[PDB]
């Protein structure tokens, strides 16, 4: 949204991304935003900004394996 992102989760996974092609994720707090949290992906690549994905579905969860470990 022009000014930021207010919503909570500005993208959904629309396409499988891989632990491998990303590197890291970004927590969306839970508390003041929204009830649910959020995974966004951080790609290797710059070309788009962050994008949230649905923690809920298994591959996402297994991600979060991989990317927390740094």
């Amino acid at each position: 949204s022009d000014g930021g992102a207010q919503d909570c989760c500005l993208k959904y996974s629309q396409r499988k991304i891989p632990a491998k092609v990303v590197r890291s994720y970004r927590k969306q707090e839970p508390s003041l935003g929204c009830s649910i949290p959020a995974i966004l992906f951080l790609p290797r690549k710059r070309s788009q900004a962050e994008l949230c994905a649905d923690p809920k579905e298994l591959w996402v969860q297994q991600l979060m394996q991989h990317l927390d470990k740094t």
